[PDB]
């Protein structure tokens, strides 16, 4: 089937570390595991500009369901000369609520550290949340207010 839909909530680099946002990976209910390629698509475009730039991909979510529990796992670090990474999402990466079972009553899943960014409320709708953090230094003489960050997402296997 077409097993995942990606919802991008990614920002730009604006200064040498900051959160760039997150992508929501909606996973269809029958899917056990997915191998994704995440690529810094505009890496070339940013090279003339940084002394280094590294993006750390972290799979993670928080919740008030005691049955599910919070989860966090670094998956990859990509950089300007190493712009793509293959990410496996399985087991704990795929948060699921079962509203009728104990430990899930009236519970929800949200972006880590952002309890107002509810992603799922009180339903069975499996999801993975990729959280993006950028580590960088501009080159000397390069000053900028913001620069774009373009990601591509490519399903390799399901």
């Amino acid at each position: 089937s077409e097993p995942i839909d990606v919802e991008s909530h990614l920002g730009s680099i604006t200064p040498g570390s900051d959160d760039i946002g997150y992508a929501i990976v909606w996973i269809k209910d029958q899917v056990n595991d997915v191998k994704l390629k995440v690529t810094l698509a505009n890496a070339e475009q940013l090279k003339p500009y940084f002394k280094y730039l590294q993006i750390q991909i972290t799979s993670g979510y928080e919740t008030n369901s005691t049955a599910l529990g919070n989860f966090s796992e670094t998956k990859a670090v990509i950089s300007l000369d190493n712009p793509s990474a293959v990410i496996v999402l399985d087991k704990e990466d795929i948060a699921v609520l079962y509203p009728d079972k104990t430990g899930y009553t009236n519970t929800s899943i949200w972006v880590p550290g952002e309890p107002d960014k509810i992603i799922v409320y009180n339903e069975t709708k499996p999801v993975a949340i990729l959280n993006f953090k950028a580590f960088y230094e501009a080159k000397e003489g390069m000053l900028f207010d913001s620069l774009p960050v373009i990601f591509n997402f490519q399903v390799l296997q399901v």
